[PDB]
Parts: structure tokens; sequence; C-alpha cells
């Protein structure tokens, strides 16, 4: 590794790698599973209406938006979601335990995972958390890679499960 590829963890945290796996957008957008979202992986609501996507906008952002947002908008909102996730995870009796036994690399990619499927999605993963809590990288990854998460939108969720099973920033080099 030169010097560079030495400071690339440096560089790496989990805005910047939910920044990749979700993309930034500004204008309302439709994500793999069809659901309007925005920004980077705000999802405004499962409704199929653009009306109510447009409404849960507003709100989020506090202004009459039609559907548009600024660059520093789209990152307030993502801190915020950034904050949910990583409290939805520390007062929760099952996830907590398990992301404390993990190091920092794999912190990143629960948090992540967590922003993507919510507290009880993941909460359910019953196997995976205890592989994670168990180090059994291999057979967690495997399992993740069976889940509808991963299935129905393989891009979305690849580099967290190579996370998981490595816990370096390997996946997230080389856009
Ligand atoms: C299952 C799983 C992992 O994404 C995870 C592990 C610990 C806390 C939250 C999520």
């Amino acid at each position: 590794p030169t010097t560079e590829n030495l400071y690339f963890q440096g560089s790496m945290n989990i805005f910047e790698m939910l920044r990749i796996d979700e993309g930034l957008r500004l204008k309302i957008y439709k994500d793999c599973e069809g659901y309007y979202t925005i920004g980077i992986g705000h999802l405004l609501t499962k409704s199929p209406d653009l009306n109510a996507a447009k409404s849960e906008l507003d709100k989020a952002i506090g202004r009459n938006c039609n559907g548009v947002i600024t660059k520093d908008e789209a990152e307030k909102l993502f801190n915020q979601d950034v904050d949910a996730a990583v409290r939805g995870i520390l007062r929760n009796a099952k996830l907590k335990p398990v992301y404390d036994s993990l190091d920092a690399v794999r912190r990143c990619a629960a948090i992540n995972h967590v922003f993507q499927m919510g507290v009880t999605g993941v909460a359910g993963f019953t196997n995976v958390l205890r592989m994670l809590q168990q180090k059994r990288w291999d057979e967690a990854a495997v399992n993740l890679a069976k889940s509808r998460w991963y299935n129905q939108c393989p891009d979305r969720a690849k580099r967290v499960i190579t996370t998981f099973r490595t816990g370096t920033w390997d996946a997230y080099k080389n856009l």
C-alpha cells in the first residue's frame, strides 16, 4: 500500500460510505424498489402518490420545495438520517451489544444497514447478528446475501456485505 492508499481509510467514514451506496439526487426519484426518494437515500414515503412524497419533502426541509432541494439541504437531511440510524441501534437491546462488539469499519456497515432497512428489519436478522457477534464474517456475509434487501437491489447492498466480510473499506475504492 502506498502512502496514499494508507490515507484512504482516513477519508472514509459513514457519510462517505452511504453517499457512495445511495448517490446524491436533488430531485425526487424512485429507488430500485420504486419508492420515492431524494438527496442521499432519503426515502420520502412508501406511497405511490408523488403528492404524498412532495408533502413529506416540504415537511422534511421546512419550505415549499416542489420536489427539488439544494446540496446543502440534502446534506442536512442526510446527517439527520445518519443520526437517527445510530440512535436506533444504540437504544435497542438486541442491536447494541452486537454493534459494540464490532470494529470501527463494521460499525459503519451496521449503521448503513439500519439506514437502509430500519431498526426492526435489521433486528430480525437473528442469524446474521449472532454470526457477527461471533466473528463469523464469511457466514454472516453469505447469510446477508440470501436476504431480500440485497437480492431485490444488489448494487445498493453489495458493498455493505463485502465490508462485513472484510472489515476494510476496499469495496469503496476505485469507483
Ligand atoms: C444484521 C446486522 C448488522 O447490519 C448490524 C449489526 C449490529 C447492529 C446493527 C446492524
